[PDB]
């Protein structure tokens, strides 16, 4: 059960998250919970760790900028983080808020949430499951989500590669700064597209 | 004259380059020579340094992989360079071949050739002139070259930003590895697109 890892039941967690997140975001989290379970079944990842991490991945999505900056200082995180924003922070810094609120200390779950946006050059299968589940959950409808879904039915590594390539492409298309850890993921995984 | 910087005349250089490069590549170099001159006039860069750097920028385009690897060892360059290929090498390593062949020692010209492919987080105006001239020279016909040309008539920094964004976008589109120095350029310049 979820209380093996956190300080309340799944039902109680959902009630708390319903106060912190808008409806669309909570529905997304429920979508990622389900998608993570299915991917974990497929690729030999603990289904419970994957479901919980999937549900929690966007827990800190709505923390204010000031709250993140306070967390960066309190936990003495990389000071370069202050140069970025919510996209980077909600996972990479938000894990500390999740830890404070829910008493979450499992290192594997924490890491999977931490890098769910930007990935890393080295990812555990659990990391990969969350990173992919986020992109392919059933509420997502962006063009090419069908391709990502097909890829994820066959290869976890190729799905990471595909998602990361599309994200780099889209950020450059839009003219948004690209957090360097994303490129580390991109270069580590791009060979799987062949 | 060019012999203020190298060990032969422009005419003599062109004869030597005609043996090293296929016709299309030499025509490109002549195009960059002209484009660099015009941009340098516009943005307060020495027109002679810009023209010479423009002509020379792709001098080492046709060196073999083995030749580059030998240069990496002989000059004790970053050993990570061995992980890449001609795209990265012909500028970043090719400068040493240019130096050996032509007795080119001018630091500004050498730097502009060195980073003409990947850029850097900090670029001199001469660096920027070469990086842009390469992309907009009159023989180039890729879709959107017209946009790059318009931008380059108004702002050197915006032209660097635009070129770098399109390159990152296209590399990710194609599923090619992205040399990390390119992202350093991208993140440093992307704000000029606004
Ligand atoms: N390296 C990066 N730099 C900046 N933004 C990024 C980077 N990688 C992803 N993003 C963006 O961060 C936002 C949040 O992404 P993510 O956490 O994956 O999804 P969600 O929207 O469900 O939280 C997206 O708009 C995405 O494009
Ligand atoms: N960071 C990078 N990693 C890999 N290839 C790159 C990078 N930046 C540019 N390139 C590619 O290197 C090739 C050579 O580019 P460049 O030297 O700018 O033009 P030219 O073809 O005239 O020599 C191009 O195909 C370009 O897309
Ligand atoms: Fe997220
Ligand atoms: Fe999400
Ligand atoms: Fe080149
Ligand atoms: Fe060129
Ligand atoms: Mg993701
Ligand atoms: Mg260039």
């Amino acid at each position: 059960s979820y209380q093996d890892y956190i300080n309340c039941s799944r039902e109680a967690l959902l009630e708390k998250m319903a106060e912190l997140l808008p409806e669309k975001r909570l529905t997304h989290c429920l979508g990622v919970e389900r998608a993570a379970m299915e991917l974990a079944q497929r690729f030999g990842v603990d289904v419970e760790k994957a479901s919980l991490a999937g549900l929690l991945h966007d827990y800190a999505k709505k923390l204010s900028d000031q709250e993140f900056l306070v967390l960066i200082d309190r936990y003495q995180l990389d000071p370069d983080l202050k140069n970025w924003g919510n996209n980077v922070w909600h996972g990479m810094v938000g894990i500390y808020k999740i830890q404070e609120d829910l008493d979450l200390h499992d290192s594997e779950i924490l890491r999977a949430i931490e890098i769910h946006t930007v990935g890393a050059g080295q990812m555990t299968d659990l990391d990969k499951v969350i990173y992919v589940a986020d992109y392919i959950e059933h509420n997502r409808a962006f063009p090419g989500v069908d391709v990502a879904r097909e890829i994820a039915s066959l290869s976890l590594n190729k799905a990471v590669a595909y998602e990361t390539a599309r994200t780099v492409e889209y950020l450059a298309h839009q003219g948004f700064p690209i957090y360097p850890q994303t490129l580390e993921t991109y270069n580590a995984f791009v060979h799987y597209l062949k």
